[PDB]
């Protein structure tokens, strides 16, 4: 072809048929040099015009840019020298070939272009791009052959082309060096985030993320240490981009109504097709290159089989086994980030779009959804869309992989392959049947789980009563009975989990048995050979994942079809209509009702009926009417929240509104006051003083910076009403709407605010005030009063105008998709579903967990697992010996006995691998369940044994969250992950042993490949663990914020703060985006580094086979290379589990922390008091001291007192009375410091608590009841009969009530006695004390909050029934101790006066001075 061009042959096939095979010189110097040259001139204008599109300010000329510019200048010099050398030299006898000087011409031309673009790249933000990085990469691979050809030719002594050779070597060396400089990013401070400044070789490698990994590992990582997301990923841009497509296409869907449906998906696709297209043209590259590894394996096996194949075939088939894997590696991760980033980019387009719809949504469309049913609309109902939008491509890519794998397998084995794929297909119904069976059992368990929470909250909140009455053994067995019923069901779930795992784990070795046995037995001449044997095993490790993860792509995709419907309904709702209410400035006065009629819903009566009313913009106006008759709707009428049927409302200026129920945000109390406007010291002091928040402010700890809201300190209705009024006043608006501002405030307090805030001289003189109330306290000062009747006004006038005329009417994080780890993609999906059900409602730690597991059972389980690896090793090794039969035994000469022997042994080895892996998982379930039985029991014992001091310090909510919100982790997620870790760490070890037994020298290479693997795992775990908790801590505020704005939405529209609240969500969502995307790259940084090690393991193994080809048999390379191709996927899988195990193991450590809590004195000691010990009340003090905390101070200073039988002891005090301390004193609740108290000749310290505690009675101030029933509440052990219980109820006068109940004692008591009134609950505690019938009664303010009639009843019952028992009474008021035989006075831990109240009153004493003559 190029005879007139090259003067030599273009291509001779004989050149490649020799051991010293070299490409023809003409072919390399022309064809392979145009591919890089043609790559530029074809695409050079495009990358030039696109650069010209973004004309920005050029950065300073960096040193690196100059170096990569002068060096290319040398290439211009070298190319020019070569052209001049060829032409200026005198040789005309032989005409120069065209190739000799034409090639410099393009090199002269192309380097001129490179000089131009490299300078023009400065204007762009990214100093390097795929246009130059690929060209340098492509000009080295194509130019390598010339470098090899010239070097080999020069080594032969032919120096005819020495001048060209030396110039080419320098040109080749500089191109390699230029590539090095092209991988370095020139810092120009365009943005703090390096993603937009990273060079191309640093953006398909993620070396720009190295800074965080290095920074995170050293010191703890914090929010400000993570760079903000790219400008495109910003939530402000995404909402606007999604808004245009949503609004234009929703109207199209509205036209089809002549409720819109099937409209959300058609909008999302039209908005992100530019990202979808880039993930489709690039996914095919991964699928095409994933079948190269098996196809290249056949070539390498054939090379080892024959001793005639040339050496260069092997090396070229080993380099290609690394290049075709690097391209697959870099492209696959460049797709994972290009598609997971779409998941984050689609949730933001919905999470930040529901909020904007929430403000504008009509309440009529909000009536159906509750508060909880709206908060979950994006925490679960929109997070369902991530997983669907995370990896859609398996809807088409999985179909492609199974269809292509079948074709390749059918091309190598024959029709018998259909039987093999049939077995894997038949697994899918087994998986589906087991999955839907496990879900039924799991969800049926959630009802028993939540019941334990209800009791668990119940026990801790009220442990004081539990310690007093010593009832905790009864509840301990009550919870254990519930837990035992729980654990019996849990074990069945674990059994169903050791089968799905066993079926899925065994399916790659069962298909091999079926496929090979049928192939060899169907026909005699079908001999098995290593070329067609191991090319099938490695294909079964490729087809397995698409055909096992496909069924979840049907359930999950269908699971979004219902989740989309809820999102479809909400976004499609009709927004509120503001045509009824007008805002204008031309209007003179403030208010105007033009025959307005209003109704709550369309199918309802009009609450407002045809009223004309006008108000001047200068006075206070109040509205008075009967409660529940067209009154509460009036305030909402001038707000846009209320529906209109016929009317015309106009309002001038801003409006301020105060609701009946108070909506309060979380944060400091200052934010709820200023409302995010400003902070004026003079104004702030005015509203705070006028609104009288000072009597509260000194009471909340932290002063004005207290944590208000559910997060911190809750407030009563009265304080909440004041805050809402204070917020409105500070805003300083025009019109104020008051809706019962003084409904729940104190009467005297209500006097204070009315006069000075909104009265004759209040700060609101210049602002109109509309007020509604039913209390007749203050309406003499109101400028104008309007009386409503039948929903309309009846009389208008002031108090003296017309009213005086008559006056008669007045988890799962770090795994974005199951695609990243297809080794076990099933257990991942169940883990997310466990989390979704939830949201709808160092080495010493491992040993501690393993000690909970039967340690004897551990050594057998690990023995079964390691024996499984041996069987796997034996099976593959035996298969290698089987394929050796083809060489020795000719076709049609294969003995039938030998054929039957081969399959028979392989069948048994398919069973030794089967019967052992099942006996390990099956025994894993019986062990992991037993751990939960022991671990939970330890917590329920020590915690119930914990001192009252322990509960006082730590919050109650902390313990509960660690009782079942943490136990769920140790027995749903931890057991399944651990059994899925050792089953893969034994895959890496098994694979490495396989290679080491073929080429022993390879084990040296393991050490560099072990240090790298450990270092990468160590770095990633030390960082991604921090990045996991840092996401959860910042994800919760988004959902928490939405609950506070959907509930307080009517207030928001009153102040027109919609725009401010939207911006609050933009920053709040963005802070989550900068964290979710922050580990996605951190997850990709694992894959590239580890697949680089996985590729190096395979590449360095193929060289060992190639080099040691004289001794290695052809079939031996099969089981060494077929099982090594799976090391790439297993290697990154192993590290991910180690991250999740190391994160979920903190749950066990937290449990152990409370299990080690210091424990009180033994319940039962060697001394048991006789029944006559509580027979008489002999209480004596011996200078006893008490201490709340062993380090603060001494509460008691050695009180000494003698108490005889029938001594009505009255103990009183003002400050530090120790009345609480005395209750903890007599019952051994606290520790004994310097004294002791002797009872009936026996010291309390000697007696065991449980025997001691039961023998006295106590009535707590707070009557907390129990949720079981009344029968168990009165008596947990229930040793008493029904007649005694009925008599006790009669004694407490509950007989008439309980007998009138539904079933009496069998009545279902709700939480905290929610079905019983406060006065009712205060009578149960008397019955509880009545049942004891013991001589000692300790009282502690049981009548501080009871009515007088019941108060007289309560003491009389104590006076009458316990007239035969010693009673010690504690009362804050001295009006209940005149009936006391002995009255005790003490202050700050020291007794003041001793004596009866009769003699105490005669002598003027300190208690007489402060309580009798001054307190009376």
């Amino acid at each position: 072809m190029l005879e007139k061009f090259c003067n030599s042959t273009f291509w001779n096939s004989s050149f490649l048929d020799s051991p010293e095979a070299d490409l023809p010189l003409c072919f390399e110097q022309t064809v392979l040099v145009w591919i890089p040259l043609g790559y530029l001139w074809l695409l050079a204008p495009w990358q030039l015009l696109h650069v010209y599109k973004s004309r920005t300010k050029r950065s300073s000329t960096t040193k690196l840019y100059l170096a990569k510019q002068v060096f290319v200048g040398f290439l211009l010099i070298l190319a020019a020298i070569e052209l001049a050398l060829v032409l200026t030299e005198d040789s005309g006898q032989a005409t120069v070939p065209a190739v000799r000087y034409t090639n410099p011409s393009l090199y002269l031309g192309t380097w001129l272009l490179v000089l131009l673009i490299q300078y023009s790249r400065q204007w762009c933000v990214q100093k390097n791009s795929w246009f130059l990085s690929l060209f340098w990469i492509l000009s080295i691979l194509c130019g390598t052959f010339q470098f090899q050809t010239l070097i080999r030719t020069l080594l032969q002594g032919d120096n005819s082309n020495l001048a060209y050779s030396c110039l080419f070597f320098i040109s080749y060396g500089f191109q390699i060096l230029i590539l090095i400089f092209s991988a370095f990013s020139e810092n120009n401070e365009s943005s703090n985030n390096p993603s937009s400044i990273a060079s191309f070789l640093s953006s398909i490698t993620y070396s720009w993320y190295d800074s965080i990994i290095l920074k995170g590992y050293k010191r703890p990582l914090t929010l400000e240490d993570v760079w903000e997301v790219d400008e495109e990923m910003k939530t402000k841009t995404l909402v606007s981009k999604f808004e245009t497509h949503m609004k234009r296409e929703l109207q199209k869907a509205r036209r089809a109504l002549q409720v819109p449906k099937s409209w959300l998906m058609k909008a999302l696709f039209k908005t992100f097709y530019m990202v979808l297209l880039k993930s489709f043209l690039l996914k095919l590259v991964n699928d095409i290159f994933t079948f190269v590894s098996p196809q290249l394996l056949k070539l390498l096996i054939s090379f080892a089989s024959d001793r005639d194949t040339y050496l260069w075939i092997g090396y070229l088939c080993a380099i290609l086994l690394f290049t075709a894997a690097l391209i697959q590696s870099f492209c696959l991760q460049c797709y994972f980030q290009l598609c997971f980033k779409l998941g984050v980019k689609v949730r933001t387009a919905i999470m930040a779009s529901v909020y904007k719809k929430a403000l504008t949504l009509s309440n009529l469309a909000r009536k159906e959804y509750t508060v909880g049913e709206t908060v979950n609309l994006m925490s679960v109902d929109a997070q369902k869309l991530m997983d669907v939008t995370n990896f859609m491509h398996m809807l088409w890519s999985s179909v492609l992989q199974i269809v292509l794998s079948i074709f390749f397998l059918w091309r190598e084995l024959g029709p018998s392959v259909l039987a093999g794929v049939g077995v894997m297909v038949l697994v899918i119904p087994i998986n589906a049947i087991l999955s839907t069976k496990s879900k039924t059992i799991q969800v049926k368990n959630m009802k028993n789980k939540d019941k334990r929470l209800k009791i668990m909250n119940e026990i801790l909140s009220g442990i004081k009563i539990l310690k007093y009455f010593a009832w905790e053994p009864s509840f301990r067995d009550q919870v254990q009975n519930l837990r035992k019923k729980e654990l019996k069901n849990l074990l069945a779930f674990s059994q169903l989990q050791c089968v799905v795992i066993f079926v899925f784990q065994l399916t790659p070795v069962l298909v091999s048995v079926v496929t090979f046995s049928v192939y060899v037995l169907v026909d005699s001449n079908n001999i098995l050979d290593a070329q067609k044997a191991f090319t099938s095993i490695t294909l079964f490790n490729i087809l397995r994942f698409p055909l096992s993860m496909l069924p979840m792509m049907i359930s999950s995709m269908l699971q979004a079809s219902v989740s989309t419907e809820r999102l479809e309904k909400y976004l499609g709702g009709d927004d509120l209509d503001t045509s009824a209410i007008r805002h204008d400035c031309n209007f003179d006065k403030a208010m105007q009702f033009s025959e307005a009629s209003f109704t709550w819903e369309h199918d309802s009566e009009a609450t407002v009926r045809d009223v004309n009313l006008d108000i001047m913009a200068g006075q206070l106006v109040a509205v008075i009417g009967p409660v529940g008759s067209g009154k509460s709707s009036l305030i909402s009428a001038m707000l846009g929240e209320m529906e209109n049927v016929h009317g015309h409302i106009t309002i001038k200026g801003t409006t301020a509104y105060v609701p009946q129920q108070s909506w309060i945000q979380n944060g400091t109390i200052k934010d709820n006051i200023l409302f995010g406007t400003e902070f004026n010291e003079k104004r702030y002091q005015q509203v705070l003083e006028a609104c009288a928040l000072l009597p509260d402010l000194e009471m909340l700890p932290g002063g004005d910076l207290a944590e208000i809201g559910e997060k911190g300190i809750n407030l009563s209705g009265g304080q909440k009403q004041r805050i809402s009024l204070a917020r409105a006043t500070y805003q300083n608006l025009d019109i104020y709407l008051l809706d019962d501002p003084l409904s729940a405030v104190d009467a005297h307090v209500g006097k204070h605010i009315f006069n000075k805030v909104l009265g004759p001289n209040g700060l609101l003189k210049g602002k109109t005030r509309l007020l509604v109330t039913h209390s007749m306290h203050f309406l003499p000062q109101v400028d104008e009063i309007v009386v409503l009747g039948n929903g309309t006004i009846v009389e208008k006038g002031s108090y003296s105008a017309l009213l005086a005329k008559k006056g008669e009417f007045a988890d799962y994080g770090l795994i974005s998709s199951v695609e990243e780890i297809p080794e076990d993609a099933a257990s991942i999906t169940m883990r997310r579903e466990n989390s979704f059900r939830r949201t709808l409602s160092k080495f010493s730690i491992y040993l501690e967990y393993l000690q909970a597991i039967g340690l004897f059972s551990i050594f057998f389980i690990i023995l079964a697992f390691v024996m499984n690896s041996v069987a796997f090793i034996g099976s593959n090794l035996w298969l290698s010996a089987w394929t050796s039969d083809s060489k020795i035994f000719n076709s049609t000469d294969y003995p039938a006995s030998q054929r039957d022997m081969r399959v028979g042994v392989y069948g048994a080895l398919g069973l030794a691998q089967g019967i052992f892996v099942f006996i390990a998982h099956f025994w894993s379930a019986f062990g992991f369940v037993h751990a939960s039985n022991i671990l939970h029991k330890q917590l329920l014992n020590n915690i119930l044994r914990a001192p009252m001091r322990f509960f006082d310090t730590t919050p109650t909510g902390r313990i509960v969250n660690r009782f079942a919100g943490d136990i769920s982790t140790v027995d749903d997620t931890l057991p399944q992950s651990l059994r899925s870790w050792i089953t893969c760490f034994l895959g890496i070890i098994s694979t490495l042993v396989m290679i080491c037994m073929a080429t022993p020298v390879f084990t040296i290479i393991v050490i560099p490949l072990g240090i790298i693997y450990v270092s990468v795992q160590m770095f990633y775990v030390s960082t991604s663990r921090q990045l996991r908790r840092l996401d959860s801590v910042t994800r919760s505020p988004i959902y928490s914020h939405f609950s506070e704005t959907v509930s307080g939405l009517p207030v928001i529209r009153a102040f027109e703060h919609q725009q401010r609240f939207l911006k609050h969500n933009e920053v709040r969502i963005d802070t989550n985006q900068k964290c979710v995307f922050s580990w996605i790259t951190s997850n990709r940084w694992l894959a590239i580094r580890l697949e680089l090690v996985g590729n190096l393991t395979v590449f360095f193994s193929a060289l060992m086979m190639v080099i040691y080809r004289d001794t290695l048999s052809g079939d031996t390379v099969g089981f060494v290379l077929s099982n090594a191709l799976n090391i790439t996927q297993t290697l990154n899988w192993l590290v991910r589990m180690t991250s999740e195990i190391e994160t979920n193991i903190v749950a066990v450590e937290r449990i152990t922390e409370y299990t080690k809590v210091e424990n009180e004195a033994p319940w039962v000691t060697d001394k048991r008091p006789p029944p006559d010990w509580p027979s008489k009340g002999k209480i004596q003090f011996n200078n006893y001291q008490v201490r709340y905390r062993p380090e603060l101070d001494l509460v008691l200073r050695g009180i000494t007192c003698d108490i005889g039988s029938m001594e009505k002891i009255g103990v009183v005090g003002r400050t530090g009375a120790g009345k609480s301390s005395l209750t903890n004193c007599l019952f051994r609740i606290l520790e004994a410091a310097g004294g002791q108290i002797i009872i009936d000749g026996v010291d309390i310290a000697s007696i065991g608590l449980h025997d001691l505690r039961e023998k006295l009675t106590i009535i707590p101030q707070d009557p907390i009841l129990f949720s079981g029933s009344l029968r168990m509440n009165l008596d947990p052990f229930n040793n008493y009969s029904d007649e005694e219980i009925w008599k006790a109820l009669e004694l407490a006068h509950l007989k008439s009530f309980v007998a009138s109940l539904q079933l009496g004692l069998s009545h279902e008591v709700t939480e905290a006695g929610g079905n019983l009134s406060i006065g009712q609950r205060q009578l149960l505690c008397l019955g509880r004390a009545l049942l004891r019938k013991s001589k000692i009664l300790v009282l502690d303010e049981a009548t501080a909050a009871v009515d007088l009639e019941t108060d007289n009843l309560i003491q009389t019952t104590i006076q009458n029934e316990f007239a035969h028992c010693t009673v010690i009474t504690i009362a804050h008021r001295l009006h209940t101790i005149m009936d006391s035989d002995k009255v005790m006075v003490l202050d700050n831990g020291k007794i003041i006066e001793c004596g009866s109240p009769e003699e105490l009153l005669q002598i003027p004493g300190p208690f007489y001075f402060m309580a009798k003559e001054a307190g009376i």
